[PDB]
């Protein structure tokens, strides 16, 4: 019960949500470019990619970022081709995917409004999961993916998450509940065989999943945050809101972090390479030089709640429906607000750059 | 001023309007089959597509016909491939194309939801104009193409269209209007140079453009349906409607029709053979076997009409405005039932199938 498929995409651009409110995956994919870089003067460096690169973001999604990072690998290839490796470029093919229900719409118009591309691009959109295949065989030179690969096929099945039923999060789950990781086993090996099959043997992919360090499934590394959405939730729940305590012990983030677990995973299947893999960090800073550079009633209030409200409002507004949510996002504020000050909150991002290798 | 491509799409699939009104487009293509048999029968018939097969719908829309074409060439060569010419079928890859701003989420949701597709079809989107370049070189192994290659790239500049301003329509034009030929020869031909560079020297092209037989690019063949519509405008910019003289002397459709005007251009431009190319003909049926199979007040009262709306609702709309739409169908609705009458209403199709020659 539960198709993430169908259920699970991002609030729609244009308005505030998802395109206003990611500028902490921005940053992310900003400190992430001297991985890719290297990535791709590798790929370039000597052909394989001769007259046609193909490039494409898994998990894209609307607004910015979609196409950010898929244009800072055209940028570097262009500036390589001129201070030579070859004397024309290639002709760019892109693929932005994305499971189907998310904003095609708003990519295709708010944004490529930019008519074509420098080098010529070919942008298409790619609707389906990760979680098996999305191109032909051998199609691929370069997979780009950040904040994505976390998301699971489907929920893990046994489950008597009962408080912080929201997630894996800490404290209160039971060793039972972390079936989630038996989850993201078979997730992320079945991503990687797909990925396999597509990427072209000298091909790259840099993977950006945000996970931990801790190694220890449950920490506030990455279980608060939804444990601060359930705190929220459960207050509701007992004031008597339209949740009964048999609706959000349905309730359940259907994600994993970890971090050598990655790494576990990508030589199991003995398909990728590896690179340069670590695990970088980075505060709920949510925001940028914003006006009024405040303290907490807005560099988490709010902006690390908006954020966290395009991201999840679609998974609850199908759990519970509109009543709520307007609610169960003013208090999820003041928490996040509130847990702000007695410690600094971050994430953990497991990245990794890999080779397709045999032959 | 007015940019086509920013401008006009069909109305978005779900509701009534453009997926509810589009069973004519969807006849042709029906009709259209055994000339596509030919041309994938042909192309299938020894090796060039090998591992991969890549059909490309250009000017798709919402709604079925999206992939109802591109779901009978998978089809037809599956029923070859064992039939033997080979013992594994190929991987198909999909080109929908269309104008930014079409409902690609639509198709991406309500229709893909067929999960995946037989012999795997990894489906994509392609938002742009096919009157420049949307693939890389030598990427293409067959185009489909009904109903959509008669639009412009824009409207004819030189005009002095003032009753009938509407159309190419007959009748009150003055051949200086008639520039609408001189635009279809520059947009058509920018077609054909960038579908001949995409288009893999043994690969098909089936192009099904609605025009006339007249040769005379001023009859009812073609120029009717449009003045019907004029028609009902000039009686509402005469009844005082928010049309000046000023607004209605304006508006235009950028669409051309034509007959052997079309092999006229596919051989100028040295880079398609030809093959089967004629001139089918359609009643404005516009129905299937619907409850009721009315006479007028139906037939076309009302089915020709709403197809009509789902086709030009946005060009009008957003050259008048809301205000104006409902009336301005009620009325045009009314006129075509009327002239279905005193005559028997009707399009032509002119078709073509090519192949890339050269190499
Ligand atoms: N199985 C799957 N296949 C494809 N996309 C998936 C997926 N599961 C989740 N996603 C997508 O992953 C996207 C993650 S949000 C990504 C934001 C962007 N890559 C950035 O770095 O800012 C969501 O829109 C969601 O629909
Ligand atoms: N320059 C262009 N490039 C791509 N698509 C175009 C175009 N000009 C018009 N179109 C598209 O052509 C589509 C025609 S309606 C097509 C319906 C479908 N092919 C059928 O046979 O039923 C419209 O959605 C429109 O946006
Ligand atoms: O999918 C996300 O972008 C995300 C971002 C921050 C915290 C949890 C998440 O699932
Ligand atoms: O674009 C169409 O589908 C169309 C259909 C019938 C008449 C005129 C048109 O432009
Ligand atoms: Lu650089
Ligand atoms: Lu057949």
């Amino acid at each position: 019960m539960d198709v993430r498929q169908v259920l699970h995409m991002k609030g729609g651009a244009g308005e505030n949500s998802y395109a206003m409110n990611s500028f902490i995956q921005r940053q992310v994919i900003s400190i992430t470019k001297p991985i890719t870089e290297a990535a791709i003067t590798a790929l370039y460096s000597g052909d394989t990619v001769t007259t046609r690169l193909a490039i494409a973001d898994l998990g894209c999604s609307s607004g910015p970022n979609a196409l950010f990072a898929v244009t800072e690998l055209i940028k570097t290839v262009e500036e390589l081709r001129k201070k030579m490796g070859r004397e024309n470029s290639p002709e760019y093919q892109i693929f932005l995917n994305d499971l189907p229900g998310n904003d095609f719409n708003a990519i295709f118009r708010s944004l490529p409004i930019e008519n074509d591309v420098d080098g010529v691009c070919f942008i298409n959109g790619v609707p389906g999961s990760f979680y098996g295949r999305l191109f032909p065989r051998n199609t691929l030179h370069f997979i780009h993916s950040s904040y994505s690969l976390m998301w699971l096929s489907q929920v893990p099945i046994g489950i008597e998450s009962n408080k912080g039923n929201i997630y894996m999060a800490n404290t209160c789950p039971q060793s039972v509940l972390n079936a989630y990781y038996k989850q993201f086993q078979e997730d992320h090996a079945l991503f990687l065989r797909c990925r396999a099959q597509e990427v072209v043997p000298g091909g790259r992919m840099v993977l950006t999943i945000l996970g931990r360090r801790s190694e220890d499934r449950a920490s506030t590394e990455c279980c608060l945050i939804w444990q601060l959405l359930a705190m929220a939730l459960n207050q509701m729940v007992s004031e008597g809101l339209i949740e009964e305590e048999k609706m959000d012990k349905f309730n359940i983030p259907q994600y994993t972090p970890s971090p050598t677990e990655v790494e576990a995973e990508i030589l199991k299947e003995g398909s990728f390479l590896i690179d340069h893999i670590e695990a970088s960090e980075i505060y709920w800073s949510s925001c940028t030089k914003d006006g009024d550079g405040g303290g907490s009633v807005e560099e988490e209030g709010y902006n690390v709640a908006r954020c966290m409200r395009a991201v999840a409002e679609p998974l609850l507004l199908d759990h519970f429906g509109e009543a709520i949510i307007e609610d169960v996002f003013h208090r999820y504020k003041l928490l996040i607000i509130e847990r702000m000050s007695k410690e600094k909150t971050k994430f953990i991002n497991v990245i990794v750059s890999l080779i397709r290798k045999s032959d």
